[PDB]
């Protein structure tokens, strides 16, 4: 299919960055359609690590035009920081990166707010990445936030910014009893970059409609994961954007009927950073194992990540929410050396009922317990293996079992962090 | 196609209610996926008017199950009010209506807030319908708002509600210097209806995935219109939800790949209630005419509606944003008796540039001017006509011209408010 969507089917960090980088070889465009720099994508090419947050993961391929879709909450400071870093490394970002004038801006007060709220919640704290994602989205929805296109008139921008800031400042000092955020500091930091920012603007919907009508290969890059969806995730322990395939058309402006294949990234084992339900969470040795081997620590905040077994029930919600076309089994190489692996196939609800469907809001997950299927592990190494043949049968069964349990084929299997450490069984672009 | 989406291509009020009611004859389900009771849908069957706001327009057909999707901001008071009204009229709502536990709740403070903000904006006031749509969506995104499923535990609900209310109350009295909203009044009004509310809950995504897998005819009913889209509309003069086809999958939980046909409702002339850009707005006799004949006054607030000529440029943005499959030319009967009609085919930008693309945010529409195409009108009456033959050639040309100018066929033509006063040239369900 021409328009391919790559997204996380769990709670982020499944490995979208690598896969997006990999798959963009044949792509004309790559589009981020939601989130901001809370995202953390690690690309590894012949050993060279590149960590992207706000910039689309297709930025390393000169044949691809990376787009920041209107859905993205964009931090000028964050963009500048990343651009500079890639530029020093030979990546002419400004030559490859375009962006929507409709993108809301993440300015300092947003982080001020993000921190304050987080504080206020005390114990039942969400565990947000500390960027100002939440407030930026709130300001969008409230229709008071600033967007890229607001920089088209700096004086008017100073007017709007003065307003929005006094408004937020009042809340910060009087209610939160927190320090105000200096309006002039913000206006200044902003105006300095404004010109660079404005230079990358393009009418994204139209560009995408044109690309679409030409047949251009376009990849949409997801941020965060399905279960962190503001609507469909473990609310309120979620991110503030729709991480489900529906955000592509809303955050890019491309009509929904033009999505061709939805590729869902699947970690082979589960992780979460932030508070919230997690039935298959492990707190034992194997958990520790899964964490160490997988080097599970957030690419955007370091914070160790919670680990647990893959959960076909949660994965199955992801399948329906996103119209999955196929999966990209990632980190299989991490299971190597376990005596046995297991998949959560059903949930035992607190009233005794057994169910193969997930609850929605966090409180409804309160006391659910996982009912497992236990498969034999494999001692052979699968790291770097690039052909099914190189995988032991135990691994092949685990893979088939996931397919059986989900009804979606594993078209791509990843066995290490490096771009080429992958098995492309079915390339979504031909699919 | 099995899953058909019906939405407004302009600024609301194109006539979704009638069309949805009409088209649901063959439907198993009808789903609202966004907005709340700011919407106003007028159904007319053999002269009997029915005005829906929050309840899906398929509620009058016992063969159809009406669903309030998670995307909808739901006012318990509003729901109760409408249910009662339909029940007295022989409509057993509770028997036909189901709803998502994920729907955020619109409670009193939300209206308190909606009013306060509106006040604060003074002159540059959005012109929101006065329901608490904006705040309810903000509370959603901020992850502090209450949802239907929160009623599954009334004590915890009282806890969460006490919190959210003190929070908002502080803002209302100290900043806005407005009157606080009584927590106990809210908790009470809510708890009284809670049980009814909870009784209608269903897991909508799953139900839709099942329906989808059965082949069931499902209609998604849009609220508001494309150009009022929070992301793609004339921001900030927009509604707080994505009125574009992308909201269907986000606000219903049905995977995006399962949308089959997107039907866009097209008024044949333009209207707007609320502040904001409107290039083809008319302030002359014909405007007055268009308003009087069309009886253009908001079904949700009465407020006279601004009128202007149809705008192919704005309509064309709608075509790409929503992947339109076809149009439903509505109110054609209203043009009868004009000497000449005209369509805006291009925009003359303020720097002299001529463009066939629309700007996004309001300020960017600032001084655009419409460049028209002037077609001969028609004196014959088209009211109630149900066969193309009954339409004068002048009308047929106007219709073909819209098709030529947009590239989307007019599969349905409506010539009066009554259900049967329509021409179904291509029924989306077979399409
Ligand atoms: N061992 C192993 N590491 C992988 C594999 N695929 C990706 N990685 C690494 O695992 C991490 C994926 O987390 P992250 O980059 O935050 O993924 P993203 O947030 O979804 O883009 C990064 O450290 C990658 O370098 C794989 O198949 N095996
Ligand atoms: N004259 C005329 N009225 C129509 C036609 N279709 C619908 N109506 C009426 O025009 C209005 C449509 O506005 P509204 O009900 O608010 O549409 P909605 O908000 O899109 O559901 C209602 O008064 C309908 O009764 C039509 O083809 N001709
Ligand atoms: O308001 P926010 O800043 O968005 O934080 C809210 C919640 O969402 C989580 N979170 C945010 N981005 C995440 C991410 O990005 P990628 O998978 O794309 O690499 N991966 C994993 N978890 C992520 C935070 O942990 C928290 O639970
Ligand atoms: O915050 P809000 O309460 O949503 O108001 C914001 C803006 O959106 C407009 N508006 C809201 N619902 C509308 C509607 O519903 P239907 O077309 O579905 O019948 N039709 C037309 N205009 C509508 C208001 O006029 C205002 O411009
Ligand atoms: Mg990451
Ligand atoms: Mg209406």
């Amino acid at each position: 299919g021409n328009n391919v969507v790559v997204l996380g089917t769990q709670w982020g960090d499944e490995g979208k960055g690598k896969i997006v980088d990999l798959l963009t070889e044949r792509a004309k465009y790559v589009v981020r359609y939601q989130g901001g720099h809370n995202a953390g994508h690690t690309l590894v090419i012949n050993g060279e690590k590149t960590v992207l947050h706000l910039i689309p993961s297709g930025i390393l391929r000169e044949n691809v035009t990376s787009i920041i879709g209107n859905g993205v909450v964009l931090s000028p400071a964050a963009l500048m920081k990343e651009m500079k870093e890639l530029e020093d490394r030979g990546i002419p970002v400004r030559e490859r990166l375009l962006l929507s004038e409709a993108c809301p801006l993440i300015l300092d007060y947003h982080v001020a707010l993000d921190n304050a709220r987080e504080k206020a919640r005390g114990a039942k704290a969400i565990g947000t990445t500390g960027r100002g994602i939440g407030p930026a989205y709130e300001d969008k929805v409230a229709r008071r936030g600033l967007r890229v296109g607001d920089l088209f008139d700096k004086e008017t921008f100073a007017e709007k910014l003065k307003e929005v800031m006094e408004y937020h400042n009042f809340q910060l000092v009087n209610y939160y009893k927190a320090e105000a955020v200096d309006y002039q500091k913000v206006l200044d930091d902003t105006m300095a970059v404004a010109d660079i920012l404005t230079s990358m603007v393009v009418d994204v919907s139209d560009l995408l409609d044109q690309a679409r009508q030409r047949g251009d290969f376009v990849m949409f890059e997801g941020a965060q994961g399905t279960l962190l969806d503001i609507d469909h995730g473990t609310y309120p322990y979620v991110t503030s954007s729709n991480t489900t395939a529906g955000g592509v058309a809303t955050g890019s402006g491309l009509g929904p009927r033009y999505v061709d294949y939805v590729l869902g990234i699947l970690k082979a084992y589960s992780t979460r950073v932030g508070a919230g339900p997690f039935p298959t969470e492990l707190f034992d040795e194997t958990g520790e194992f899964l964490c160490k081997q997988g080097n599970e620590f957030g690419a955007t905040t370091g914070l160790r990540r919670r680990t647990g077994w893959l959960d076909t029930v949660a994965v199955r919600r992801a399948v329906q929410l996103n119209s999955l076309s196929g999966f990209c089994l990632t980190k299989l190489d991490v299971l190597d050396g376990l005596k046995e692996v297991k998949l959560c196939v059903a949930y035992r609800m607190p009233d005794g009922r057994e169910v193969t469907t997930t609850p929605l809001a966090a409180d409804d997950w309160k006391g659910v317990e996982p009912i497992y299927e236990t498969m034999p592990g494999w001692s052979e190494s699968t790291f770097g293996v690039k052909d099914r043949s190189g995988l032991p049968q135990a691994a092949l069964n685990y893979i088939k079992r996931i397919e059986e349990l989900t009804g979606v084929p594993i078209d791509i299997i990843s066995t290490g962090p490096d771009r080429t450490e992958t098995m492309i069984l079915r390339d979504p672009f031909d699919a």
